[PDB]
This record gives C-alpha cells, structure tokens and sequence, in this order.
C-alpha cells in the first residue's frame, strides 16, 4: 500500500530555522590548492546552504612575546572569499609555546593572544561579520587530543576563563560555546560536566566573580549507523542539563558533529552516495518535526553539523565522509587534483530551499499516521514575500532512507496531495529528483571502471551525475492544489517547489572567480546574494575571445567546471540567472582568464 504525504500551503505553522547549515574538518595542508578548490565547492551550495566550516587545530596557523599570523590570515581569508564562517575552535598551542594551564603566567598569555587574534580579525572583516563566528573550546576535552598541552581539570577552566575573558576583551559581542564533547554518564566526561558547573557555579579566573558566560552547550552524539538514534541520545543529554542546571535551560545546544557513523576515513559505499545523502536529509527531518515543531518539551536544539569537510584519500575517493570527491591526478604535467560534487553536497543545496515557515504536514501508509521516524518522510515550508525581487514559495523535500542500507530492488510508491496554495500571478511548479541510477558520480565512476586517474572525459560524464533530474517549469492545476504519484526509489530524495511570479526578474551574480584546474580545464564558481529569489532554472555562462552562450544541462549549484573538447579556455566569462519564467537578470560583471 503506498504511502500519502500530504501538506497544506495555507497552515504555516511555526517559524521554520535553517540550523543545519554547517560542516567541518580536521587537519592531519589547509592552505594547498585542494583546500582551496574544496572550500570553493563548500561555499558554491546555493543561499547560504553551508555557512560555517568547523576547523580543527587554528592555533597551530600562529607561531611564536608576538604573534605570526600569516597562515591564520590565510585560511580565514579563504573562508571569507568563499562566503564561509569559521567554527573557531580555540584550539592549538600557537606551534609549541602553550604546554600548562594550571601555570598562572600561561593562562594570561592565552587570554592576550585571543585578544589579539580577535581584534585583529574585527579589524580586518569589522565586528558586524565576526561576532557571527561560534567560537568554541578545544575539540573533544575528555578525549585526550591536547598533543605536547597539559589540559587538567582546572587547566581546563583557566583555559576558558582566558578563552573568555579574552574574547570579551575584543568585544563583548563576541559569541562562546563549548565543551564540544560527548557528555557520557558521570563519571565519565568529568571536563564537560566540570565546565558547565564552572560556568554556572564556580569563580572567574580574573573577576573572581560568580559564574561565567556561556552562550552555547556544544555536544558530540553520533547515531552508529541508525538516524533516530542521535536524536534520541541529544534528548537524554539536553534533559540532564535542563534539571541540573537551571540557568542553562534557554541556553542553546549544538550537536556539531551529529554523524550517521564515527570514523570518517573509515570507507563506506553508504557514503559514496544518495544513500548518505537521503539518511542527512532524514536525520534533519527528525531534528525539525520531532523535537522544534513546538513539542511540549521544546529544548532549545540551535545547531546541527555534519563533520563532512575532510579531503578523501586513495583508494577511496567516494567511499569516505566527505562533501567533495578526491582524484589526485599524478600522471599529468604538472600532477593536478580535480573535486567532484558527492550526492550528499548536492542534498545540501536541496535543504538551502527552504524557506522560514514550517508548513503543516503529514505521512500516512493506509491510514496510519507516520512521523519522521520512518524509511519514508517530508520537511515543508512557504515563505513571506519581501521585496519586488520575490514572490510566495513552496518548497516540499521528501526523502526515502533506510538509513545506511539502500535496495536497489525497491519502487516506494508515493502519493503526493498538496493543497490550499495561495493564489497569485505565474504559479508554476518545477521538481528536482535524486537516486543511484540517475544521480551518482560514483557509480558513473563504477560504469567506467574504476580509474584511478580519470581523463578529461571520464569526469565529463562522471560530473554529469552530479546535479538531481529537473523536471521544466509546470502551471499549477486551479484551486491551489497539485497531486503527483511518483515512483521514489530507496534511497531517495524529492524536492516539489512551487513558485509565484515576482515582479522583478532575478538580480546580478556576483564575486565570479575563475580557477585553474589543469590544461583546457577550469572552475568558474560565483554568488547568488544579490539574486534575491530562490525560483531559479539555471545560471547561465557566457564565453568571449576577442560572448557565446555556453550550453549545458540545467544546474542551480554556484559551480561549473568548463571543459571543453577545443581545450580553448582564454578567454572573458560572464554569467546571470535565469528564473522559472526564462526572465534573466543582469550578467555578472566579466572576468578574464589566461592559460
Ligand atoms: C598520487 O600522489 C599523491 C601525492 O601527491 C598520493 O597521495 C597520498 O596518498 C596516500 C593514500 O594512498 C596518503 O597516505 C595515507 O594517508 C592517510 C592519512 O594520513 C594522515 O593521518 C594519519 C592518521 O591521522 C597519520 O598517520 C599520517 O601521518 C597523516 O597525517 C593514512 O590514514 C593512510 O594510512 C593507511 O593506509 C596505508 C596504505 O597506504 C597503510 O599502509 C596504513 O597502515 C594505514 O592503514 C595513508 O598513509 C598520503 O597522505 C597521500 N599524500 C598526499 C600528499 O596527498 C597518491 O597516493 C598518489 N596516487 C596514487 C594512485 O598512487
Ligand atoms: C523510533 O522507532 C523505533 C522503531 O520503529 C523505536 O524503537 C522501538 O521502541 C520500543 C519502545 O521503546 C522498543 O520496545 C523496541 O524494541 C524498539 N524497536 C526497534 C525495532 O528497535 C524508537 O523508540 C522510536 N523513537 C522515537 C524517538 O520515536
Ligand atoms: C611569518 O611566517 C611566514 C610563513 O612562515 C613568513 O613568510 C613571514 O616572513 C613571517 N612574517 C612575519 C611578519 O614575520
Ligand atoms: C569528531 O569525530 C571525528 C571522526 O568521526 O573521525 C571527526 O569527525 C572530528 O575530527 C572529531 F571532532
Ligand atoms: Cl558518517
């Protein structure tokens, strides 16, 4: 019996918060062409679908009293082009100086030093933009990760209190969260537990004053490979706070690595696809409806961060915890590293659709009522018109996902009854669909055997996987209502989106960049912040020598890769939007390229 997803356009429940819109790395490197080109695709998920990168270890980027900043300066910069926050991780030893916390003359030259670094950088990107930076304690207290750093128990709350009084120091807008770890029953996890009794109980390392700030309670829970399961561990987690410690009950919680499976370099064909894409698009579902869509309970649940940002290795490619595909290409000249985008890059850029309100909806299997809890349900949402640039949205993203096992066999046979759309000027529909046999650059990879150091054409068809099977822009039937009977495969994902005319076309592309990749090969990537509406077909591409239209298959994602057969790539590139009613916006301002 098929299962009924049925959603009401007219019932905008509650606000509708975009708390996904992170991810993150860890160093074994940060400033090489790889990074670069990663970050690029990071930053390429449309409106802001990825906004922080989580970075492990920012406080080796400083040496050895003053400070070199450099390499700092590098990364952030790299972040700040790409239109990426920095989950700053107070985390490091600025390359060998800190080694004692519990030395009084340590705990206030760490003090200093973030006082430094964050003045340094409100100086430099101004205080508007860095008092959105999560800056966040060393990773994981109570794993022991402190390398040549003596971390005690009180070494850790003297390291705060400089983390803090540090930051405030620089200013007092600046945001700081922590421990950033897993918070097992006591006494296990004492540094996590120790922290949160010191923030609301104990005395300031340099006010002696009772109690100290604390803006935000990360945690790290992972699901061992079953969704559901982190949700269920953050409960147990955010409910002990809650009786334990009072203050703290309003105080926001971030799962900042909230992972289907620890390990990320461990290889996993679960990964290489939609089958990782579909259970992440889940597992944010669960976090929505069974926890924010104003339960009784109602913790105050802030932030969700897939740990996905890592560079894979050989010879896993696909196989590993990661947005992007790695091929380093060793036997060209010179030796060149290409990315491709991995179906879980490409959900990422489905989720950034959504707009600000929840919209009312449900999914039943012969009557019976099933939540997000189940192989099979929806996330929906419609958005307030702002300006002349935008009009109302619908944005419905189903998903099927039986969390790490996929079955090729399977037709999940679905019916979709969308009603009470609110009726306006060019109501259109366009869906855009995603499964392993239409949408996998890894098994386009399988189809060409494996090779280890694909050619120019083999990652033609290998990215022609990347982007989900749109459907051309559809009339809505009257009355504001729209039915459909797809057939989902398992895994899954299916986003409907329903757009009203707006009464501007779309506006200017901007931030276009042009990077190399190797002869006759290169990556053109972009902004869309000035676009100012979400219902786009494609961004088109122009190519002058001395303007063409380059042709290709309807994408939305700020990258392309242009590679073509002549190998002719010098030239001026120029690109605009182009929105559901073929209404373009203004082209880009156009930029040069030399081989
Ligand atoms: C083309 O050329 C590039 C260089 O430009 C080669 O890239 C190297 O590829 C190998 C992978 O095959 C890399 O080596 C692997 O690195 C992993 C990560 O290492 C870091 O992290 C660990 C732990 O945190 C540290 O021990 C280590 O010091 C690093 O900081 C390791 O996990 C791997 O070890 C595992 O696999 C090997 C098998 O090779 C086993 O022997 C081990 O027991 C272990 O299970 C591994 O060492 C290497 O880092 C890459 N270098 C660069 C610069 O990228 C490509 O390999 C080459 N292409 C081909 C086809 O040869
Ligand atoms: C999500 O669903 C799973 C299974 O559908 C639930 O796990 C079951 O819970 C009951 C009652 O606690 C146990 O007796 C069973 O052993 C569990 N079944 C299986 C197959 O593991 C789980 O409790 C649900 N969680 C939420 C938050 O809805
Ligand atoms: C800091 O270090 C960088 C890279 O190691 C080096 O090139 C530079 O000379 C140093 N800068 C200053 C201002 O000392
Ligand atoms: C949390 O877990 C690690 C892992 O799963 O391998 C990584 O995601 C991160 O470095 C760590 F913070
Ligand atoms: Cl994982």
């Amino acid at each position: 019996a098929p299962h009924l997803v049925q959603v009401d356009a007219a019932r905008a429940l509650w606000p509708l918060r975009r708390f996904w819109r992170s991810t993150g790395f860890c160093p074994p490197y940060v400033l090489s062409w790889d990074q670069q080109l990663n970050l690029a695709y990071v930053g390429a998920v449309p409106h802001r679908g990825i906004k922080q990168v989580r970075t492990h270890w920012l406080l080796e980027l400083v040496t050895t009293l003053s400070y070199n900043f450099t390499h700092l300066d590098g990364y952030l910069d790299l972040l700040r082009e790409n239109q990426l926050l920095p989950g700053f991780e107070l985390m490091g030893s600025a390359s060998g100086h800190f080694t004692d916390f519990e030395d009084k003359q340590q705990v206030f030259e760490w003090k200093d030093l973030v006082s430094s670094l964050a003045r340094r950088y409100i100086g430099r990107y101004g205080l508007a933009h860095v008092s959105k930076w999560n800056f966040e304690t060393w990773n994981e207290p109570d794993h022991h990760d402190f390398d040549n750093v003596s971390m005690t128990m009180q070494g850790f709350l003297n390291y705060y209190d400089a983390c803090s009084e540090g930051l405030r120091a620089a200013s007092p807008a600046l945001r700081l969260g922590g421990p950033g770890d897993s918070f097992h029953t006591p006494p296990r996890s004492p540094l996590s537990w120790g922290l949160l009794r010191h923030c609301h109980d104990g005395t300031n390392f340099f006010t002696g004053e009772a109690g100290v700030r604390l803006d935000y309670i990360s945690l790290h829970r992972k699901g061992a490979r079953s969704s559901i399961s982190i949700l269920e561990q953050e409960k147990v987690v955010a409910q002990q706070i809650r009786q334990l410690f009072p203050k703290f009950a309003d105080t926001p919680i971030y799962n900042d690595e909230a992972d289907p499976l620890v390990g990320w370099s461990l290889p996993q064909p679960w990964r290489a696809d939609v089958t990782y894409a579909a259970m992440v698009v889940k597992v944010i579902a669960q976090h929505q409806n069974l926890l924010l869509a104003n339960t009784t309970s109602a913790f105050p649940y802030a932030l969700l961060s897939n740990d996905n940002a890592f560079l894979s290795y050989h010879p896993h490619p696909f196989a590993q915890r990661t947005l992007t595909a790695r091929f380093q290409v060793n036997n060209t000249r010179p030796p060149h590293v290409q990315l491709l985008r991995k179906p879980v890059l490409t959900a990422m850029g489905l989720l950034a659709l959504l707009d600000e309100e929840q919209l009312w909806a449900e999914v039943s299997q012969a009557g019976t009522v099933l939540d997000s809890n189940h192989t099979v349900g929806v996330l929906a949402s419609a958005h307030r018109p702002q300006g002349p640039a935008d009009a109302w949205r619908a944005a419905v993203l189903i998903y099927a996902s039986d969390d790490t096992r996929a079955h090729p066999n399977r037709s999940v046979a679905v019916t979709l009854r969308l009603r009470g759309v609110p009726p306006g000027p060019g109501l259109v529909y366009v869906t855009r669909y995603l499964d392993n046999g239409l949408c996998s650059p890894d098994g386009e990879w399988r189809r060409l055997g494996r090779p280890v150091f694909p050619t120019a054409e083999q990652f033609r068809r290998m990215r022609a996987a990347e982007d989900p099977v749109a459907a051309a822009p559809r009339p809505l039937p009257a009355g504001g209502r729209l039915t459909l009977r797809p057939a989902l495969r398992l895994p899954s994902l299916l986003l409907v989106h329903v757009c009203a005319r707006p009464e501007k076309p779309p506006g200017q592309v901007t931030r276009l960049r042009a990077l190399p990749l190797t002869q006759g090969q290169l990556v053109l990537v972009w902004s869309d912040e000035h676009v100012g509406s979400k219902c786009l077909w494609t961004y088109e591409i122009q190519f002058s020598q001395d303007y063409t239209p380059v042709s290709r298959k309807p994408s939305t994602f700020n990258l392309f890769v242009f590679s073509p057969d002549t190998g002719a790539v010098s030239g001026s590139y120029r690109v605009r939007a182009l929105d559901y009613w073929a209404r373009p916006g203004p082209f880009s301002d156009p930029v040069p390229y030399l081989e």
